[PDB]
């Protein structure tokens, strides 16, 4: 349905409404696309939990029609390749330990202050120091969390790394549920006791599937100016992007579940 | 020969012995004399107290026998043109307050914390944070100090301003008791700037002990360049 709306599908499985289909159609002027690719794939990469802080997102159009998805400027994917395509691009690129975690840091090599400093101690990395990072640690609700600030913003990060397969179980339960004739309905209930559950609903029918490549497992929350230096700015931050990436989560489980009632 | 040999002056005004003139009658390499016009000048550049930090400085070998001083890669001044013109060079980019302290960052714009931080803050920025910088604050002696790091280094400066005029007027009556062109009418020693690396830019006890290096340092060289004068 053309290559806008192959991005805008990529940008929904991290709950990001780009609405290039509609700006592309709009009156706006040249080059504001472009720049809206750029924005929406920024947003995305906060989102999916890839550990890729460290480099430059840029995604531009092409001289034959194509989107173009950068790296540190160098060409790294097409849009029209599908999304498969672009998840094994990112895979050289990144770093993940036993957790889901990044094992990069946001702002480069260089020295990380530990995850688990003492409030105090990090209110005042908050308030004086220059640029700063900290390694993962724990936090409430099985989450996990770190900040850097780079420049003028603060970014705290909250995370529950999550494989797009158990994603997909999630939003599989959900649909088969839902599920209004109820022959059907336990004919799927018995294979999925047999055959796994997003087995047998796929089974009435994937790497087509953009939410089987690429996921909600994070979210950045960014202060700026004066917040950016305030600790409880900081604490506030970390129960807002909490909230957020439950709430991306809950949308992108409820997306992928519609998209599971069709073909069935 | 000459060259040399006023370069060799300039640095003796910051107590530094670069001994290039020595270095150059060993038949040394243009390279490694290069290098130690480069050293010496950074060194000087610490201790004079103008308040370029902020600025690389280099001195090199040109082809007419000259030194040429750079800032930030920009000929600045030649030794040849004298020791005025080098001050005068300098003076468009400096800033000073009412007491003679520098106004720039020596991290340039940025954040600054405050130079009274309790030495726990301060502490806790000299073990866990990158890069930081405070600004001067009131020490003992009519000193002042700030503390920085950049990259792997932390740097302790000490400063006690005094204009070069002053000193050669306390050395013109004290051989009295027994100018344009001396460089210790534009140069003196007004601060020193103790450096600490890898696992010691890390440490407090290490900073504090720094300080009191740095602080007997200044005092020492203030001395040193006035009984050379």
């Amino acid at each position: 349905d053309g290559i806008y709306a192959a991005f805008d599908t990529l940008m929904s499985t991290a709950g990001v409404d780009s609405q290039i289909a509609a700006l592309a159609a709009s009156e706006a002027d040249a080059g504001t696309l472009d720049a809206a690719l750029t924005q929406s794939l920024q947003e995305a990469q906060g989102r999916w939990g890839l550990g890729l802080h460290h480099l430059r997102h840029e995604a531009r159009l092409t001289d034959d029609g194509d989107i173009e998805i950068l790296t540190d400027g160098r060409p790294s994917a097409r849009v029209s390749e599908g999304f498969g395509a672009l998840a094994q691009a990112y895979a050289p690129m990144q770093a993940l330990d036993e957790r889901g975690l990044s094992q990069w840091a946001a702002l480069g090599e260089g020295y990380r202050a530990p995850g688990d400093l003492p409030l105090a101690q990090l209110k005042v990395l908050i308030e004086h120091a220059r640029d700063f990072e900290t390694d993962w640690s724990a936090g409430r609700g099985e989450t996990f969390q770190r900040v850097w600030r780079k420049g003028d913003t603060l970014f705290v990060e909250v995370a529950r790394p999550a494989s797009a397969e158990a994603a997909l179980s999630k939003a599989a339960w959900k649909v088969i549920a839902s599920i209004k004739d109820r022959a059907f309905q336990r004919e799927l209930m018995r294979r999925s006791e047999k055959d796994g559950m997003l087995g047998a609903l796929l089974g009435a029918r994937l790497a087509q599937l953009p939410e089987a490549h690429f996921t909600v497992q994070a979210f950045v929350q960014t202060l700026s100016g004066a917040a950016a230096r305030n600790a409880e700015e900081y604490r506030a931050a970390l129960k807002t992007a909490a909230a957020a990436l439950e709430e991306y989560q809950g949308v992108t489980t409820r997306q992928l579940s519609e998209v599971l009632r069709h073909g069935l």
